[PDB]
C-alpha cells in the first residue's frame, strides 16, 4: 500500500518518461487528425497513386511494401517501449529473464494501445504524424494484408471512446509491461508488488483527471481482455504469411517477441 | 454514481440469490476438499466403473473419455440453467431487451462455468455430483487422443484464480458482473446493461475493500482475470472443433445431440 502523494509523484514520474520516450504523443496525433491546423496538416493515402505520391511527399508490390513498412514502425515502437520499461521503478531491479519476458508478452499489448491514439474511424497516422492512410485502402489489399489492420480499429475506436489522455496512458502502459501473469516468470512476486504501485497509481490518476467518468479504473482494466485477443489473431495471421510469402524476412526482434 | 449503503444492499441481494440458485457452494466445496461423509474418488479405471454402479452419476450413464467428455457437458448444460435463473435475479436484468437477455446469457455462460468450476477444484481433482464424488486430475489427465489435453487447461486456471481466495459472496458479485457485459457481439442496448454493470462493479469493488482490506488492489487484480477466462473459453471452443471433426465414437441420439447443442 502507498501514500497518496507517493502516487502522485509516481504518477508525474511515468508521464515524464513517456514524454521522453514516444516522440509521438496522443496530444499531438489528434492535433493533427482533428486539424484546424494549416502547419500539421498530413497528406492522405487512400488508393494506388496517393500512395505514389506520399513516396514523393512524405519519404516489389503495394501491400507488401505497406506490411514491410508496419514491421519496420513496429521495430522502432519495441524499441521506444524498452526504453519506457526500464524508466518503470522497480523493472530493471528485476531479474534478466524476466525482464526480457514482460517486454516479450507486454510490447504488442502496448503497440496496439498506443496505436489506437494514432487512429479514428477513418484511418491511422503514420511516418511520425506526416502522413494519414484510410481504413478503407488498408482494408481493400490483397491476400491476407487486407485483414491485417482492421481488427485493431475495431479496438481503437471503442478504446478511443474512454478518452485517455497521454497522462492516463503513461501508468496504463506501465500496468501492462508488469503483469505477474506472463507464462515462464521465475519471480512473479517482485512484479505483483510493482503493479500493485502502478494500480493504486492509475486507480488515482484515473479519478483525479476524470472525475464525472464512473468507474474508468474497471472499465480501462477489462479492455486488456481487448488487447490479448489482438495479439492472438495477430499472430495467427503472420503465421500464414510466413507459410505463403517466402520471400518475405521478419526483423530479427519481431522473430523473437513471437516465439512461444 | 450510488451510495455506500445501496452497494451492501445489492450485494446482500446477490449473495442471497446465487446461494438459492447452485447448489454447491465454493465454502461447501471447500470443506469438503480440505477434509473438514467422504466423497467417492475416482482415481483410475475401476474406481471409475465403482462409481457408476454405486453412486451413479447422471452423466455417466462408449468409451471411458468420451463417456468422461460427455459428462462434462450434461454438467454443463445444467449449469447453464443454474445461471440463467441467477441472470434473473440481477437487479435490471429481466427489464433488458429480450434479445439482449439472450445474447448475454449465451456468451457469458461459458466464462461462468469456468468461474465457479475453479470453486469445486484443487490442485489434485474436482468435485462431481454435487459433491459426492471427487475425480482426480491425475485420472482425468490421464485419458487418451485429445481428452486428456481437454481437462488440465481448467485446473491450470482454477489454481492461479483461487489464489485470489475469493468467498461466495465475492462471487455472486462478479458472477453479476460477467454476465452484463456490453462488449457481446450483436446486443442491440448497450447502455442499460453498462449502466447496470457499473452498478454491479462499485458493488463489487465495496465488497472486496470491506471483504478482504489487506489485499490490496484485488479488484484490479480480479478484473485482470476477465483475460484469462476469455482467452481460456477461445481455446476450449478451438478444442471441441477438433474432437468433432476427428471423433467419430461421439455420436449420441438425435434428441440428445439437439440438447447439448
Ligand atoms: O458443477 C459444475 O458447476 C460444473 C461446471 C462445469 C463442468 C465442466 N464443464 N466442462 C466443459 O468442458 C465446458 C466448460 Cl468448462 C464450459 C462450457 C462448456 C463445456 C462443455 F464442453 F463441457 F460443454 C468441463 C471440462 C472438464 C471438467 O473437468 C476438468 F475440469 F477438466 F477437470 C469439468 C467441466 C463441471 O464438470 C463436472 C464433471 C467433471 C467430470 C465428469 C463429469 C462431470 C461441473
Amino acid at each position: 500500500h502507498m501514500e497518496s502523494a507517493d502516487l502522485r509523484a509516481l504518477a508525474k514520474h511515468l508521464y515524464d518518461s513517456y514524454i521522453k520516450s514516444f516522440p509521438l504523443t496522443k496530444a499531438k496525433a489528434r492535433a493533427i487528425l482533428t486539424g484546424k491546423t494549416t502547419d500539421k496538416s498530413p497528406f492522405v493515402i487512400y488508393d494506388m497513386n496517393s500512395l505514389m505520391m506520399g513516396e514523393d511527399k512524405i519519404k516489389k508490390e503495394v501491400a507488401i511494401r505497406i506490411f514491410q513498412g508496419c514491421q519496420f514502425r513496429s521495430v522502432e515502437a519495441v524499441q521506444e517501449i524498452t526504453e519506457y520499461a526500464k524508466s518503470i521503478p522497480g523493472f530493471v531491479n528485476l531479474d534478466l529473464n524476466d525482464q526480457v519476458t514482460l517486454l516479450k508478452y507486454g510490447v504488442h499489448e502496448i503497440i496496439y494501445t498506443m496505436l489506437a491514439s494514432l487512429m479514428n474511424k477513418d484511418g491511422v497516422l503514420i511516418s511520425e504524424g506526416q502522413g494519414f492512410m484510410t481504413r478503407e485502402f488498408l482494408k481493400s489489399l490483397r491476400k491476407p494484408f487486407g485483414d491485417f489492420m482492421e481488427p485493431k480499429f475495431e479496438f481503437a475506436v471503442k478504446f478511443n471512446a474512454l478518452e485517455l489522455d497521454d497522462s492516463d496512458l503513461a501508468i496504463f502502459i506501465a500496468v501492462i509491461i508488469l503483469s505477474g501473469d506472463r507464462p515462464g516468470l521465475l519471480n512473479v512476486k517482485p512484479i505483483e508488488d510493482i503493479q500493485d504501485n502502478l494500480l493504486q497509481a492509475l486507480e488515482l490518476q484515473l479519478k483525479l483527471n476524470h472525475p464525472e467518468s464512473s468507474q474508468l479504473f474497471a472499465k480501462l482494466l477489462q479492455k486488456m481482455t481487448d488487447l490479448r485477443q489482438i495479439v492472438t489473431e495477430h499472430v495467427q495471421l503472420l503465421q500464414v504469411i510466413k507459410k505463403t510469402e517466402t520471400d518475405m524476412s521478419l526483423h530479427p526482434l519481431l522473430q523473437e517477441i513471437y516465439k512461444d
